[PDB]
């Protein structure tokens, strides 16, 4: 099923008929991550199986939702369960969620992922404003994007130099630091591995030199199809280890070492995008 | 359909029957930089969709056309409306075109293209006369040649340090000097971005630590397919913009200004051209 | 055919049936490094097209066997006719014959391929021991384990900071030491070109500057897929030429130079490999 204007918009009158919810603001969120969702009021749990012309899950398994309501006065709509292209999705199927989102009505998308840190300045359980990103898989011609255009959505050459709002930036940064939790905020440029290998400590030395600060295997095809569209994006990373810092010491990586960061960093994360939320500019 | 003996063959038994043309060049322009296909002499033009085998471009639209006939007393044939990989396109559809231009007895390939400058050096609408590549596709296992090796026009394992010829960028280089513009023509290394999005400004500033002069999302798979069976090839890039001095100064880049680039070298490059064609070294 | 549980363990129940051996040590040799393949005693040869579920290797051609028995009292599984991602192999067909290899009850894989120097030491003829790589497939969304996970086999997230055994390279470079070849031997980063091309002097120079001392087109699949399952890995680079020295002197790089380096270094690699099987630690 491509991703195109007529299949996205029989998906969006779907939604609209099981929910009133109209939403502004388009939120994904990481493994570990997602405890607002369950704070949404007045909310719908829609799972993905169906709605029309959504991705197939079922391979993967686990979590697959779409959860509507309101978070501090504002419409939001959350994807439960995210899409990995380490999994074997195409880019079609990445990309259909988030142009019903934009037939939603939806303005702004906020992401917070995990990922590993590269500048030597990153520890474990630090946070990164995303500012900018090299994304691996565009330019070895797997970006998001390759495929006929769908005009209805964008142009066939999308300019990235503003993927990452400034502003939503310096929102997150102020209300970090009116909670006193800002010597754990950093900006960064954010590296796009496929996956699902976490980086051999061979590829963690050539990211260094190659000026990236993070480096995490998500996150970038949702920025690609949101900035193509026109919908503005703050994207955080949860860092979970200094793969730099673990080569010099022979140390491990694995997943249940992330979740533990995850799961210590979880609340903490949730006041943050609830305020974030609630901050967003209107008309 | 494989891009196999067989099967260009009989797109170039068709082509052979519709004109009585063998052409001894090869022509393949970018966007806005075709007018010279206007005035090829006693010329024959075929659309795509009209020759057995040859891929469908109708997704994608617009023109597709080959077009063959005479240019300075010389032989050519010139594809009118480029195959890009960022479309979709499989390794196969791009190759057959080149492919059946060898099987027509084409020896030497000309190309033109639009591209970003990375080096310091290079301003909006300078030329850049390739000398080597950096294949990102090819190194990430989305090289042209992936798949089974068509033994009957080349190698498995071919040998790329001698793709761009030498003799063929001298001559060049003579021309723009006979009529005054040699402060136009550069030299370079081209970086080939799978696309379709512009590079992001970090992307860029990767770049040029990699020694890239040139990044665009078009030539060098054709330049593969032409190197593989033996063709001669020469690559001329257009700068549109220098991305490193765009991300110093946040100016955005989009397509609209980069055809406007085109538009302004267009006449200048034609001429060129022309006269490359007619000097070309006979037997 | 996915390279499931189910599907590998088909085809090891033919294996068991044909021939009585259950090997603990499993080998990969690269192209004209085979020799060792025609001592194995008391041996049984099985061509890829009668195993169950194994990949089809027709359109390419050549040969494609397992072949079991003992090497210097020791019990070994080889794959005769190497399965290479150029050809357009699917990360399925990688993956099988090494999941089938761990079923069979595989502990240690040995593998040797041909490639080029980067480096400046390294010359003509010498031999690398892997100590780490640099996957650039990988990093663009070609990753060999990209789609579902197995999770009979491995995890979802693995790590390749102990790929290749730390005690293997100690044991493979001791032999060397006690008969005097130690002089060839070296250790480095391997980095991953999909191929088929070889690189070209400006990919050459960028891998210098990246810190790959050895490139090649092989091996990093078979080792991640061998590291997911919690296979140890001894990968040994015979070093054709020196593409940095080559496009200094404008040298060209060709098939038949490196078969010519492959036959001259291959008696003393069969003697090498010998003796590694034959001193691989017991329980
Ligand atoms: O090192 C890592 N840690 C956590 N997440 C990651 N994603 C890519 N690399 C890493
Ligand atoms: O920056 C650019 N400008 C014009 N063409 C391009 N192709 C890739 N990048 C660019
Ligand atoms: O330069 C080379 N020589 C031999 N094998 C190779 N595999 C990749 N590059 C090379």
């Amino acid at each position: 099923v491509v991703a195109n204007y007529e299949n996205a918009s029989m998906a969006a009158d779907y939604i609209k008929r099981v929910s009133n919810v109209l939403p502004d603001i388009g939120i994904i969120c990481g493994s570990g991550l997602g405890k607002l969702i369950e704070e949404i009021e007045e909310r719908k749990v829609i799972p993905y199986i169906n709605i029309p012309n959504f991705p197939k899950t079922t391979v993967a398994g686990h979590v697959g939702n779409l959860v509507l309501g309101s978070v501090g006065g504002r419409k939001i709509v959350a994807m439960q369960g995210r899409l990995h292209m380490y999994e074997g999705y195409s880019n079609q199927e990445i990309a259909l969620p988030i142009r019903v989102m934009k037939l939603l009505g939806v303005r702004v998308l906020l992401i917070t992922n995990l990922a590993g840190g590269i500048n030597r300045k990153l520890k474990s359980g630090d946070f990164v404003l995303i500012k900018g990103h090299i994304n691996f898989p565009g330019l070895g011609l797997n970006n998001v994007l390759v495929g006929p255009n769908q005009d209805e959505f964008g142009p066939r050459f999308p300019d990235l130099s503003n993927a990452y709002d400034r502003l939503l930036q310096q929102l997150a940064l102020k209300i970090a630091q009116e909670n006193d939790f800002q010597d754990l905020v950093h900006e960064g440029v954010y590296a796009f591995n496929g996956g699902p290998t976490y980086e051999s400590p061979d590829e963690s030395n050539m990211l260094l030199k190659l000026g990236c600060d993070v480096v995490g295997m998500s996150t970038v095809p949702e920025v690609i199809i949101a900035c193509h569209c026109g919908i503005k994006v703050l994207a955080v990373s949860l860092i979970a280890n200094n793969s730099i810092l673990d080569a010099e010491n022979d140390v491990s990586i694995n997943h249940e070492k992330v979740l533990a960061v995850a799961e210590k960093r979880a609340d903490l994360l949730q006041m943050w995008f609830k305020e974030i939320i609630t901050r967003l500019p209107l008309d």
